[PDB]
């Protein structure tokens, strides 16, 4: 893997380290999560993956805060920004450094073939999927679905699901999670105070074909639990980031 190209210029947060494939940030401000609300961190990091590679994005913290995680297209030169919701019905803040925002690379692949959709632009990672039936998501509740037709299979890649901004920006968190051959069932949840109404073949999540090597039982500086969860540690690629300031907007 070449390099990973990007800027970052924010005095809220700091950079921890770029190692081994990973870029860390910290925060040092106190962030306020209102309960029903939506939290955006505008990060002021703009990156470009080398050629073949997405991007994932991803927060953790041991406070009960939820962070989406964020499928980064090649194509993409805006500013990144991490997504967070409130789990609790009350104020909860994340005091400085107990934030931990996390950018690293991986390969991935795309079938030509609803339910699963074309990429929306020219080296787009996720393939939209559709809802296979109407949803009610009432305020602070999860609501799982099962996806059951197989995905097309790619050699050496492994089908997984992952959420879409849009719907994470209105308080709808995906679980990130695998599609293994017997099925998928996903999950939603609503962090918000309104009941949101879903209705079929509305798009409700995406499909990306993670490369293989990018999934492991095995945990190590080189991994991490925060992305599909402790079944399926995320491995990202062994890219070196390089700083290009004009890369910043
Ligand atoms: O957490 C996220 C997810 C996405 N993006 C950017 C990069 C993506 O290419 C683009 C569109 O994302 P989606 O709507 O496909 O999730 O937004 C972010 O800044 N943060």
């Amino acid at each position: 893997c070449p390099h990973i190209r990007y800027a970052f210029q924010n005095d809220k947060l700091l950079l921890q380290q770029a190692s081994v494939g990973r870029l860390t940030l910290v925060n040092k401000t106190t962030i306020l999560l209102r309960p029903m609300k939506t939290t955006t961190v505008d990060l002021g990091l703009y990156a470009r993956p080398p050629e073949g590679h997405g991007l994932m994005l991803w927060g953790s913290t041991s406070r009960p805060v939820t962070s989406h995680v964020g499928i980064i297209d090649p194509g993409y030169t805006g500013e990144l920004r991490l997504i967070l919701q409130n789990q609790r019905r009350y104020n909860s803040t994340l005091r400085p450094s107990e934030l931990k925002i996390h950018l690293a690379a991986f390969r991935y692949a795309t079938p030509q073939m609803g339910p699963i959709n074309h990429p929306q632009y020219p080296g787009d990672v996720g393939l939209d999927v559709s809802l296979p039936k109407d949803l009610a998501l009432f305020p602070h509740q999860t609501v799982s679905v099962t996806l059951t037709v197989p995905p097309p299979s790619i050699p050496h890649h492994r089908p997984t699901i992952f959420g879409r901004s849009g719907l994470a920006m209105q308080g709808i968190l995906v679980k990130p999670c695998r599609w293994r051959r017997g099925g998928v069932d996903v999950s939603l949840t609503n962090f918000s105070d309104q009941t949101v109404f879903l209705n079929k073949y509305r798009r409700f999540c995406q499909l990306v074909y993670l490369h293989k090597h990018h999934l492991t039982s095995f945990y190590s500086p080189h991994s991490d639990a925060g992305v599909l969860g402790p079944r399926s540690l995320f491995r990202w690629a062994s890219c070196t980031f390089e700083e290009v300031p004009s890369l910043a907007m």
